[PDB]
């Protein structure tokens, strides 16, 4: 173990830029340690940068993409013109100050911001943090991020090919406790995607398996499905996700369980931070990042619904015991 010069201990001395990093996300980009927009955007920047990988157009002969490398920020003036990565501009010129600052990689920046913002959110686990991916990287080929207007072979194949497996594709989703939408129906602009956005928790999966009844909106949007409530919002590839054969079973058993829910996102998180890179190869840095509040708070189905408004979808496994608060019908506030 080493003592950094201000004082705290960790397990490598390259760990000690990083305390430097997280004051100043802490007090100014999360503004002081926060759990709202901030956090989701740099979310969705993680999964963006590090989904732009892949070996099947590598093997065909073309540059399939450096994963986790931070070009979504290096090469942002080519990135950030994909229709997939709308309303990201001001979250990446943020980060992009914190890392020119502080002579820190992008790539790591981002997997650091990830880990650091959800510690802000209740209920998330600790993700591990690795440190040490090279600073160059080549801009992400187009079309390599799944959208909601894709099929779920489609997204499972992209998926795959990435390296990720129907259930682990289930398990990054658990970041959609965490989620609203800006761009999809702007109409009802950071609508929710489960009850709770500042709570990461299981009631994305739950309320997405109930039965589709209400339009949030004054139209539905062009990849938006019936939601359960006022001012929810529900996605077309979630909707399909919850209820297609691939993927039911894995959904269904993330309803129950906060605990079960925060390992299986943490270690699909870890897989997704090295793409491109070999973990042997980068350092552990795992002790810099602080713990979240917990979350007490047991899972249930919302307003007065019960298990009989669940569209079970893996009838061949039992559905796991919830439970239930009484009405009426919750109408969800805009994600601060
Ligand atoms: C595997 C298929 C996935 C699809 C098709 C999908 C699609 C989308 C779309 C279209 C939005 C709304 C963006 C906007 O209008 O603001 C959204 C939001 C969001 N997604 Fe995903 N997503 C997927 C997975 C993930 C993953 C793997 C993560 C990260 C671990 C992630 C994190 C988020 C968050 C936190 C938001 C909320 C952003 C906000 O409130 O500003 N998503 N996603
Ligand atoms: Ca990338
Ligand atoms: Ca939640």
């Amino acid at each position: 173990s080493v003592t950094c010069p201000g004082g705290q201990s960790t397990s490598n001395s390259q760990c000690c830029v990083w305390f430097d990093v997280l004051d100043d996300l802490q007090t100014n980009f999360y503004q002081g340690s926060k759990c709202e927009s901030p956090v989701r955007k740099i979310l969705r920047i993680v999964f963006h940068d590090a989904i732009g990988f892949s070996p099947a157009l590598t093997a065909a002969g073309q540059f399939g993409g450096g994963g986790a490398d931070g070009s979504i920020i290096a090469h942002s003036n080519i990135e950030l013109a994909f229709p997939a990565n709308g309303g990201l501009t001001d979250t990446v010129e943020a980060l992009r100050a914190v890392g020119i600052n502080h002579g820190v990689s992008f790539g790591d920046l981002i997997q650091f911001a990830t880990a650091v913002g959800m510690s802000n959110c209740p209920g998330s686990p600790r993700l591990e943090f690795l440190t040490g991916r090279s600073s160059s990287s080549q801009p992400s080929p187009p079309s390599l991020i799944p959208g909601p207007g894709n099929t779920v072979t489609a997204i499972l194949d992209r998926m795959g090919d990435a390296g990720f497996s129907p259930d682990e594709v289930v398990d990054l989703l658990a970041a959609h406790s965490l989620a609203s939408q800006e761009g999809l129906n702007s109409a009802i602009f950071r609508s929710p995607l489960d009850s709770t956005p500042q709570v990461f928790d299981t009631q994305f999966y739950i309320e997405t398996l109930l039965k589709g009844t209400t339009q949030p909106g004054p139209s539905l949007g062009f990849a938006e499905e019936l939601s359960p409530f006022p001012g929810e919002f529900r996605m077309r590839s979630d909707a399909l996700l919850a209820r297609d054969s691939r993927t039911a079973c894995r959904w269904q058993s993330m309803t129950s369980s906060n605990e079960v829910m925060g390992q299986r996102y943490r270690a699909a998180m870890a897989k997704m931070s090295v793409l491109g890179f070999d973990r042997n190869a980068l350092t552990d840095c795992s002790d810099v990042i602080p713990s979240a509040v917990s979350n007490n708070a047991a899972p249930v189905i919302p307003g007065g619904l019960t298990v009989d408004d669940i569209e079970v979808s893996c009838p061949s496994e039992p559905f796991p015991e919830i439970a239930a608060a009484s009405g009426p019908l919750p109408a969800l506030a805009p994600a601060p």
